DNA sequence: ATATGACGCT
DNA sequence: AGCGTCAT
């Protein structure tokens, strides 16, 4: 009734860079612009593994994780850029630096939560309120929203995409109740205006295009973002949720893409997000737990409370490399030399981090994977990180894992290791 | 034989 | 502390 909270208290956006690693390489190398192209790492095995794909190459069926040799069969004109390789491993510094370019521009507009190397959530609630007094009941021109889609519109009584976009926007803006400064729909619209400006600034100042979702929480914003990629933004209002969720496969909602989402489908015998509404909160808690049940009950009604955390810096700094198949490390010397390669890159990045961001890591986490174990980590151990010194860090890492070696011979390492992973954590101000 | 990062559970 | 889930 009147006491039902509707999850319309915030304006939250999720910005995601379109094929981000490709854009970085394309800005640097104009010959790659506006062409089917992909970013590859390690040219030797099958041409290297593809980790980013331009939208031109996506039209041929090229995808992430594909071998480049196989992508060329689908797309013979595919152009490739290689990831930097340092100390025998992929080095992502160029993309980290490009990411900082984007995050700093976004930070001028509102509070940012860095969600990945190329995505950030944005809490626009405060900026919207401020803009609502500076605007003074002025109606919002469609010209302030030139790349915005209104999910669910047009409805009711044009055969080209831009024509549909405009008609839905016009239908949205004509219905808009501008005098009520507390209309959630008006707030979202103002949020979208600000995101148009933020996205124009990113493009003007870096050359990078991105997509965005604008809604009332993080889950809807993230979902909204992908509805109209690339170089577009989508507003998902509270009212759009029943129709949108009615055919929305459960696995598309953030955090339901894995085992939990699969057991929702199997235990309840449903396919789409909106079908969750027919169960009571207690029923959902009995099947999935107190916290998963509460979360699902509200989320299938468009409601979610996870805050945009004010954090632009990662909380851990990590270095890892896999050694698949025949390349698995099988002698003590190999294990030690690779720990040293990881420790050396880690020291470089930590020292950079200590000068840029006034903090030091205090704990080193060492993670390995053993041959035949299909888990991400076979084993995790920690030690103190007191000195940004690569030889000390690699030696201590070796110390805390060496007893895992079941080999009778000193030369050897068994079982062979298919991953080494060094992660600096537990930062303190400095 | 596809490098990372955030976080929950116990 | 150490392992498990989910994600880009
Ligand atoms: N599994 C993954 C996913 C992404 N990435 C990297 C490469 C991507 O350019 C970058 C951004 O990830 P992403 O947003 O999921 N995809 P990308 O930005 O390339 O394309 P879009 O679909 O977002 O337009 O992280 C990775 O290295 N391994
Ligand atoms: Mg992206
Ligand atoms: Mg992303």
């Amino acid at each position: 009734g009147p006491h039902m909270a509707t999850g319309q208290d915030r304006v939250v956006a999720l910005v995601d860079m379109d094929c981000f690693f490709v854009q970085v390489e394309q800005r640097q190398n104009p010959h790659l612009r506006n062409k089917p192209c992909a970013v590859v790492q390690y040219k030797s095995w099958k041409g290297g593994g593809i980790i980013a794909v331009s939208y031109e190459a996506r039209a041929f069926g090229v995808t992430r994780s594909m071998w480049a040799d196989d992508a060329k069969k689908l797309c013979p004109d595919l152009l490739l850029a290689q990831v930097r390789e340092s100390r025998g491993k992929a080095n992502l510094t160029k993309y980290r630096e490009a990411s900082v370019e984007v995050m700093e521009i976004m930070s001028r507009f509102a509070v940012i939560e860095r969600a990945s190397i190329d995505e950030a959530y944005v809490d626009l609630t405060s900026a919207v309120q401020e803009r609502l007094q500076k605007l003074q009941g002025q109606p919002i021109s469609a010209d302030l929203l030139p790349s915005t889609y209104i999910e669910g519109l047009p409805q009711g009584p044009t055969v080209q995409k831009e024509g549909m976009r405009k008609q839905g926007l016009f239908q949205w803006l004509d219905s808009l109740q501008i005098d009520n400064l507390t209309s959630p729909d008006l707030q979202l619209t103002v949020g979208a205006v600000i995101v148009e400006e933020m996205r124009a600034a990113i493009e003007r100042e870096t050359g990078f295009q991105c997509s965005a979702g604008i809604s009332h929480n993080k889950v809807l914003a993230k979902l909204a973002c992908g509805l109209n990629k690339p170089n577009r933004q989508t507003l998902v209002s509270h009212g759009s949720v029943p129709q949108l969720f009615s055919q929305m496969p459960i696995r598309k909602i953030r955090s339901l893409g894995g085992k939990l989402g699969a057991s929702v489908i199997e235990i309840l015998g449903i396919e789409y997000m909106g079908e969750l509404t027919q169960f009571t909160e207690s029923q959902l808690q009995s099947h999935f737990g107190e916290k998963n049940g509460s979360w699902l009950y509200a989320m299938c009604r468009g409601i979610e409370h996870d805050p945009v955390k004010p954090r632009q810096l990662p909380k851990t700094i990590g270095c890892s490399k896999n050694f698949p198949g025949k390349t698995a490390l099988a002698t003590r010397e190999q294990v030690q030399w690779w720990l040293l390669q990881l420790a050396q890159e880690l020291e470089e990045r930590l020292t950079k981090d200590r000068n840029d961001n006034d903090r030091v890591a205090t704990q080193l986490v060492v993670s390995i994977r053993v041959q035949g174990d299909k888990r991400l980590s076979s084993l995790r151990r920690c030690c103190a990180l007191t000195r940004y010194d690569a030889h000390k860090m690699s030696h201590d890492a070796f110390t805390v894992i060496k007893n895992c070696n079941t080999s009778g011979i000193q030369t050897e390492w068994s079982p062979p290791l298919t991953m080494l992973f060094l992660c600096a954590t537990k930062f303190s101000a400095s």
